[PDB]
C-alpha cells in the first residue's frame, strides 16, 4: 500500500498519517511527499521521517497543464495506490483528477456542501454558525469535487477565536483522515460511478453516518 | 506494496531488499520481518531499520498446523501484497502456501532443478560442477516447489572453498531477489496456473532468459 501525500504547509495531517502508518493502524506507507511550496514545514516532517520529498514551484512552469504533467510524472515513480491531498492549496487539473480517478482523496475543513471554497473557519465564525467541521472526500471532476466519505462536526461557542475553531477542527481531521485511509488500504472503501462505497454500502451525500 | 519477509538467520537478502525499497528501486516497503529463530541477526537488521519484528518458536506450538495458523494470523495483520522467504529454513504447510498463492516468493541457493534440498553448496562442490547459482521462484504446492522466475549462475573454479562459492552466489542473490521483487511491485510479474509470467509472457522452466 503506497501512499503519496501532497501538501502546501504545516503538515499536521501528513504527520497523523505518518504516525498511523508507523503503528500499522494504516497498513501502508507514505512513500513520498510533494509540495508546491518550498518552505512548507510538512517537507521537514517528511525529511525527518526519512520520506522522499519533491517540490514543484509554479514559476518553474509556463502552464497549469505543464505543471500537472510533471507532477503526474514524478508521483507515478512511487506507484501510489492512493494520492492524498492534505492541505494542498493548488487546484489540480481535470487531467490530474482523471489520472488518479478512484484513488485521489482530499480533506476539506467545512461541513460540505457548506463553504466549499476558501476561508472556511472565517466564514463559520462570521456567520455565527453553531457547528463546524471537516469532510474527507474522493476527488472527481464533478462540480462539487466528489462524493463525501466521512465528516466530523465540532461545536462553535461565542468566545471561540478563528484559531480556536481551526485547531478544534484539525483535531478531528487527525482522527478521521487516517481512519478513511485505513478503510481504503483495507479494501473496504472504493469509489465507483462517482459514489463512495464502504463495505459494499453506497454512502449518503454527507458520508458514513 | 507491502512486503513481509520471513528469515531464519543472517538476513543479508533481507538487507538487500530493505536497501532497494529505500532507493525506491522496489516501489514498496518491508512492513514486518518474521523469524523462526530468536537469535537471527536478520532481526537486528530489521530492528535497526525500524521494522516491526515477530518471532515464532517451534517449541511454543504442538503441531505444524498450529504454528502456521499463528504465522498466517500475524503476517496478515500487515496485509502483505507479497510474502518473501529469504533464508527461512522451515517448511511451510499446504494451507500456508494456498493462503498466499501467487504472492509467495522464495530464493533457493542452487540452479534448480538441481539440488532442490539442503546443503546445495556442499553438493555443487563435491560433484565437481563447473557452475553453481541461485534461483528465485513462486512457491506453490507442487512437487518442485513452484515456477522459477529468474536464476543467476556463477562459475566454479578449482581451489574454491564452499565459503568462496557461497559468497559468490550470495552476491548474485542480492542482485536478483530485489529485481524479481521490483518486477512484482511494478505489476510486470504474475503467477498464473502454477507458471510464472513476465510482461504477459510465460517464462521458461528455468526462468527468464
Ligand atoms: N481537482 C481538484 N478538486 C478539489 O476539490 C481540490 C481541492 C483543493 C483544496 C481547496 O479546496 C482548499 N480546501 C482544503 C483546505 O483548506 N485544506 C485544509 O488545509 C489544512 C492543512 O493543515 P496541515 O498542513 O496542518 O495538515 C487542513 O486543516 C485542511 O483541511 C483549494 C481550492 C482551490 C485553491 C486555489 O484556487 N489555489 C490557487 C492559488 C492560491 C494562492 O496560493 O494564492 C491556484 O492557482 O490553484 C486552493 C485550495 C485543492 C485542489 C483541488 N483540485
Ligand atoms: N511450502 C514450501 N515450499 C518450499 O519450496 C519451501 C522452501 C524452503 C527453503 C528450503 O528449501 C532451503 N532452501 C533455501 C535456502 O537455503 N536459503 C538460502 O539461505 C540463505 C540466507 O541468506 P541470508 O540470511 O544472509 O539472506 C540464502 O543464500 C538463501 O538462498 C528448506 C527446505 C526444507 C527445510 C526443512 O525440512 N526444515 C525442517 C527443520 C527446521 C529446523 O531445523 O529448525 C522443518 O521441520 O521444517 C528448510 C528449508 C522453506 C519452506 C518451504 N515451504
Amino acid at each position: 500500500m503506497n501512499i503519496v501525500v501532497l501538501i502546501s504547509g504545516n503538515g499536521s495531517n501528513l504527520q497523523a498519517i505518518i504516525d498511523a502508518c508507523k503503528t500499522n493502524k494504516i497498513k501502508g506507507t507514505v512513500r513520498a511527499v510533494f509540495s508546491n511550496k518550498a518552505d512548507a514545514f510538512g517537507l521537514e516532517r517528511a525529511r525527518q521521517a526519512g520520506i522522499a520529498t519533491h517540490t514543484l514551484i509554479a514559476s518553474a512552469f509556463d502552464s497549469r497543464e505543464a505543471y500537472d504533467r510533471e507532477l503526474i510524472h514524478e508521483i507515478d515513480m512511487y506507484a501510489p495506490d492512493v494520492v492524498v491531498l492534505a492541505g494542498f492549496m493548488r487546484i489540480l487539473s481535470p487531467a490530474f483528477v482523471s489520472h488518479y480517478a478512484g484513488r485521489l482523496l482530499n480533506i476539506h475543513p467545512s461541513l460540505l456542501p457548506k463553504y466549499p471554497g476558501l476561508h472556511t473557519h472565517r466564514q463559520a465564525l462570521e456567520n455565527g454558525d453553531e457547528e463546524h467541521g471537516t469532510s474527507v472526500h474522493f476527488v472527481t471532476d464533478e462540480l462539487d469535487g466528489g462524493p463525501v466519505i466521512l465528516q466530523a462536526k465540532v461545536p462553535v461557542f461565542a468566545g471561540d477565536s478563528e484559531d480556536d475553531i481551526t485547531a478544534r477542527v484539525q483535531t478531528q481531521e487527525h482522527a478521521i483522515y487516517p481512519l478513511v485511509i485505513s478503510w481504503f488500504a483495507d479494501g473496504r472503501l472504493k469509489m465507483h460511478e462517482n459514489a463512495a462505497w464502504l463495505d459494499g454500502q453506497r454512502l449518503p451525500p454527507q458520508g458514513y453516518a
